[PDB]
Parts: structure tokens; sequence; C-alpha cells
């Protein structure tokens, strides 16, 4: 799967969640410029953009659940974004998993242990924005007519 | 990780359901009896059980959400723990994705694509059975004090 990922953290943890989401995925651009992200998003016609956002790693450090978004840029509501969504989806547990060492430190960070994200979706379709909204989301409504 | 897969539904979607979770997973039971699946899950100190219940097919074929139970056995709130909830969560997504090619057929099935399963958790900490909740879920309640 092709993902842009934009780090606006500079944190040592945030670094890290970059790294280990761009291990799993084609790095279509890697950086801190979310128009650029998109521009190489429609170029390549990828499915979505990771935002780690500033306060990421303060918030770990501080034993509250991080945020993280997905921008969604559906072009298309059939098997090859269904499994787009599904394996990146996938890939955002298993960042889970690969942050959990370093939530060992306090006491303030053991819940995080289970649950360190807050997952905030975004979905396009067909160049329509929906915010706040997952591709479930959005199909489900569509499909519920 | 080691899981029990307990299959109460005898229809062919069904089956590929066990087959996907199976190849994915060390199975430790692997069947329709969920007291036996218990008892490879105590012995074996594995986990989770995921029940595939009766009905799961027909709820496809009728574009309906599938059922499915993952009992997590919970004995200690550490990293391996954490490790497993991340891990299989993971496995559910997969899952979804190796679902798809039998929900192209109908219309009916369409919304299915991007969410096709119905995940109800049940949960054991210490032999303390939590119904209907998620690991996170009891350990956000347990760590909001
Ligand atoms: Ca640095
Ligand atoms: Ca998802
Ligand atoms: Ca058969
Ligand atoms: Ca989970």
């Amino acid at each position: 799967q092709k993902v842009a990922i934009v780090r606006e953290d500079t944190g040592t943890i945030a670094e890290l969640a970059e790294k280990a989401l761009g291990n799993m995925v084609d790095i279509v651009y890697a950086g801190s410029d979310l128009k650029e992200a998109e521009e190489a998003v429609k170029k390549e016609k990828a499915p979505a953009i990771i935002v780690i956002p500033k306060g990421f790693s303060q918030s770990l450090e501080s034993g509250e659940k991080a945020r993280l978004e997905i921008v969604w840029y559906l072009r298309g509501t059939g098997l090859s974004e269904a499994v787009s969504t599904g394996t990146i989806s996938s890939l955002i547990e298993s960042l889970k998993v690969q942050l959990a060492s370093f939530l060992l430190n306090d006491p303030k960070k053991a819940q995080l242990l289970f649950d360190p994200l807050e997952i905030v979706q975004h979905t396009y379709l067909r160049g329509s924005l929906f915010k706040n909204h997952s591709p479930e989301a959005i199909m489900n409504v569509f499909y519920s007519q």
C-alpha cells in the first residue's frame, strides 16, 4: 500500500511512529507538509495520508492517548479500496504493538499499552471531503438506502 | 499468537473465515465446542478464542454484517498481553480483506466490503469475566482512577 506520512511532531517517539509505519508501507511522501503529501497522493493515486500531529510525543509522555489522523482518498467504492482500508487499518494495529516498549517506563503510561492511539479519520470520496468520518462510515451511510 | 477457533456455522464462507484465521495463528483448538476451546486456552495459557457463530454465512449472504466474537483471557496487564491484543486485532482486519472477493457477488453485499464484520469482545481478567467488553475498555476503566 502506498501511503504519505506527514509528521509534524519533532519528538523521538513521533519519529519512531513514522519509522514503524514506513517499514510497512510504500512511502510516497515523508515529511511535514500536508499540501505536498496531498499532492504525492493525488499524483500517485495512493489511498491515505497518515498524520502524526504536533503534540503526539508529549501526549504519550503524559500518559495520554496520542492523536493519529488518516485522510483517505477514495476514488471508487470497490475491492481495491476495501483492500487498502483493511490493510492500512491492520497496519495501525501493528504500530500500537511497535510502540509498546516505550510505554513501559511510567505507571502514567500503562493504560496506553492496550490503547495508545486516538485514531481520527477523514474521507475523500470522489473529491467530496467528509471530515471525521471513516470510509466504513461513509460507505454504511450511502449503502443504508 | 496462540488462538482457539470455535466454528459453529457449517457454511462455506464460515469455513473460509476459519481457514484464513488459522493460517495466521498457532491453532490451539479448532472445532465446534466452546468448552473444549476454553480448555485448550487455559491449558496453553493462550490469549483468545475466536468464535464463528451459527448465522455467520447467512448474514453475509443477506448483505448483513456477520458476527464474530473474541473471548480474551488476560492473566496480566502487561507487555505480552498488549502485544496479543494488538496482534490479534490486526489479524481480524486482515481477515476482512481475505473475505472480500466473496462479497463481490451481490449488490446486497457491497457495504460489507468495507465493513463486513460485527466484532463482539469478551474479557477475562484474572478469572473475572467481563462480557461485551474489550481489553482496552477493561483496562481504560481500571486505569481511569
Ligand atoms: Ca531527532
Ligand atoms: Ca478500519
Ligand atoms: Ca463444507
Ligand atoms: Ca483491538
